[PDB]
Formats: structure tokens, sequence, C-alpha cells
RNA sequence: GUUCGCGAAGUAACCCUUCGUGGACAUUUGGUCAAUUUGAAACAAUACAGAGAUGAUCAGCAGUUCCCCUGCAUAAGGAUGAACCGUUUUACAAAGAGAUUU
């Protein structure tokens, strides 16, 4: 989380970089870690489909 | 305490003196805070190592950041102040062929 964290921190225009962050929460079975993850990155860009 | 008024005692009687009594004057400070270990300062010390773009030695200026430090500062300086360097899979479809199955 720390490392996900701080690149996204540094690029947050990074989309694949939230997706695989958030897919790291899935493999954590945390939906409620992921499920932040992917509003963060709708927030960042809410048109990238 | 003072002062205005009243009772009284002392004095021959006033002034004056004392005991009693009513009124007037003056009227709510300070704390976000307790005095060493357990509600938070840091440097330093010991060790190792010895600065980005390079084959080598270096000037830099920036940008991004939920890192800031020095400075009066919107100046300048702090190794180009530092960190930056990793990890990376699906809007996934169309046409066709040869093998698999009832
Ligand atoms: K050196
Ligand atoms: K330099
Ligand atoms: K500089």
């Amino acid at each position: 989380r720390t490392e996900y964290e701080g690149y996204l921190k540094r690029n947050r225009l990074d989309m694949g970089q939230w997706i695989r962050y958030a897919q790291f929460e899935i493999e954590q079975h945390d939906m409620r870690r992921a499920r932040s993850i992917f509003e963060r990155a709708l927030l960042v860009d809410s048109s990238f489909i």
C-alpha cells in the first residue's frame, strides 16, 4: 500500500496504476479498500471507460 | 473606616467624650495555563558509505509530491535540496480454414 500510494501521489494520472492498486486490494479480499481505490480513480478521471 | 441623623452616660449647661442605633459612601479579582520521569523540540555521538544527465569530471534551471529546511522575503540558498528510476493484460472484436462433438 505504501508503494502504490507513493506512485499515485507522485503521478495521480497513471490510470493503469490506479487499476492495478484496486486489483491488489481485490486480491486481499478487502472490497471496501478496492471500492475506495476505484472511487478515487473516478475522481481523477471519470471519462476513462 | 468616614460622615449625616437619632437614644444614652459624663458636665451646672454648651463644646467635647464614650456606649448603642438608623441612613449614606465603597460592591465579585484570576485561570485556554498545577511544581522533574508517563502527551511528546532537536542536534550530536559510533559505524559504514562518499553527489544526476558519464567512458570521465562537472555548471545548471525546472516540473510533480498528503517531504520540507535556512531566510524579512513573491529574492536567494539548501547535492540540479530531497523523493522521481519500481510494477505493468480485458471498451477485445471481425473474417476464414483444418481438425474435435450429437
Ligand atoms: K565524491
Ligand atoms: K549540480
Ligand atoms: K539550486
